């Protein structure tokens, strides 16, 4: 059933320390940085099977960009949004994939406890036209790469 | 004594399985993301304290950048690179705050399974006279910051 947690009326509760998750792609918008975190328990069946198990839960965290001048460069400025996935064959029956999308704060809609799950036109139609992997966008994630390809999470001599 | 492994002859050897270490910070050079762990119970003092432990493991991953052309952006590519730091009192009582400084590979030296501690005026020096907070760049780890300041591994509502 995995790591998330729901409310009584069914709202996806903020996960808690998350950054300690696995990290699995950064990427760059050219203005913001978002990283993107998988359950260390989902990873670890990942690098088992190449598949995201039901109870999957994913992570997009938001952040300005800082600008780093010497001793030149830019870096994770201010945290400014979160946004969520679960994987659930059972809550989920009835949405693509199984997955609900969540966002708990972008610029300016203020931070939730909980959020309710979004509609297919919002969020899971993009991810589910695009993305390689059952609705994961992992042809940028390389360290689910690597982590398929090989089981492994880090180079190796 | 921490999770660093060095062989007979005190080279620090690859470390295993890093990219499930907590990321503390992401950096683009304008060519070049780097991603930087710290490993987890390193991290767990951090978060208790403020401080690097004795022991305390970090390494920084070196990456490629690719291009992301719409649902546009940019994400990590191929892998180029890795270094790492080790402090510990003991090993390195005769080393700048006891920090170590190696390379495993960059664009092109060869990747090594085991790697020596590099000169000071190669690593150390840069680190000692410009980093934060004891030869590690926290001024750019925003994941450190909320750690230490609130004990917190992610957004509380
Ligand atoms: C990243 C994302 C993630 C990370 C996990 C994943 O599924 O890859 C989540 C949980 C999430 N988004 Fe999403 N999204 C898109 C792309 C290309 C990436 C990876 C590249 C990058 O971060 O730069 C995503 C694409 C799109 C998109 C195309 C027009 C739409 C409309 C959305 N995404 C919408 C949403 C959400 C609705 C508010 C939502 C909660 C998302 N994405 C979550
Ligand atoms: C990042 C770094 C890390 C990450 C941990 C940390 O101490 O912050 C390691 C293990 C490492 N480098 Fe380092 N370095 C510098 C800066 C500003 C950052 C953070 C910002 C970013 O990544 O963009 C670092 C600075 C410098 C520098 C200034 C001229 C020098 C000469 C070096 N660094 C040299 C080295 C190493 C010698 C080959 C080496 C093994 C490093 N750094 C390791």
């Amino acid at each position: 059933a995995g790591v998330a947690e729901f409310n009584d009326k069914g709202e996806l509760l903020l996960p808690k320390n998350y950054r300690e998750w696995v990290m699995v792609g950064t990427q760059v918008t050219p203005t913001e940085i978002r990283t993107v975190y998988v359950d260390p328990e989902s990873y670890a069946h990942w690098k088992k099977t190449g598949e995201f198990r039901d109870g999957t839960v994913t992570v997009k965290e938001l952040v300005s960009v800082g600008d780093r001048k010497g001793p030149n460069g830019y870096f994770m400025g201010d945290y400014i949004g979160l946004e969520a996935s679960v994987k659930d064959s059972q809550r989920f029956a009835n949405e693509p994939g199984n997955w609900a999308f969540y966002i708990f704060y972008v610029p300016d809609t203020p931070l939730v406890a909980a959020a309710k799950n979004l509609p297919t036109a919002e969020c899971a139609a993009c991810h589910k036209e695009n993305a390689k992997t059952d609705m994961v966008f992992t042809q940028f994630y390389p360290v689910l790469r690597a982590a398929k390809a090989t089981g492994e999470s880090g180079v190796v001599a």
